[PDB]
């Protein structure tokens, strides 16, 4: 397996997002998204929400198990090793594809963050920046897709309501919620079984 890192998605995004348009666009929220949605298969956390924010950007929330936070090798964050090679994958390919991106991880009472910017460099390691009670957990991760690769950076709302409805149907027990910053709609979703 031959890594790469992240100018390659960038010179050849259709290879990894199949399209630089809307359809393309909207895969980036389907790569986060089925992260967190896989991480509640798992029988971790029993709520996704999701966030179109007022700036363009999108931001999809966890309460999982958290993102490990230790190092891997060379002092170098394992979330920052996630975020920055491509093992040719969706959150290495997030970030490239976007101007920016932040990731918060939750766990052992400590809040932590990471942001990188321009195609998925970092700007910080993985920075402790507060507490929270020891029973707390999960992953939130924002990114703004970049204007200068896709031919539109608008969200559907939509679009991105019946991909949550049909992923919580898929998942069972677990809310999916979709709040549109920009025009105040919003909606959830659960279904038991
Ligand atoms: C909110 C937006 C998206 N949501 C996510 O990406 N949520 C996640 N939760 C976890 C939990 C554990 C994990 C496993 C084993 C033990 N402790 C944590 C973990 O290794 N991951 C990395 C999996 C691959 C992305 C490397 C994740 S990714």
């Amino acid at each position: 397996q031959v890594l790469e890192g992240l100018d390659a998605v960038r010179k050849r995004p259709g290879m990894y997002i199949g399209s630089t348009d809307g359809a393309g666009l909207h895969h980036l929220v389907w790569e986060i998204v089925d992260n967190a949605v896989d991480e509640a298969l798992s029988g971790f956390g029993d709520r996704i929400d999701v966030t179109i924010n007022k700036d363009g950007s999108l931001t999809v929330q966890d309460h999982g198990r958290g993102m490990p936070t230790g190092m891997h090798a060379m002092g170098i964050p394992t979330v920052e090793v996630i975020f920055t090679i491509l093992h040719a994958v969706g959150s290495s390919v997030v970030n490239a594809l976007s101007s920016w991106l932040e990731v918060e991880i939750t766990r052992d009472g400590a809040v932590y963050k990471q942001r990188f910017e321009n195609g998925g460099k970092p700007v910080t390691t993985l920075k402790k920046i507060g507490t929270a009670l020891k029973s707390k957990t999960g992953t939130k991760v924002t990114f703004m897709p970049d204007a200068t690769i896709f031919s539109t950076t608008d969200f559907k709302y939509n679009t991105i309501s019946e991909r949550l409805n049909e992923s919580a149907f898929l998942l069972k027990n677990v809310t999916l919620s979709l709040t549109d910053k920009r025009t105040d709609e919003a909606i959830e979703f659960h279904y038991e079984n």
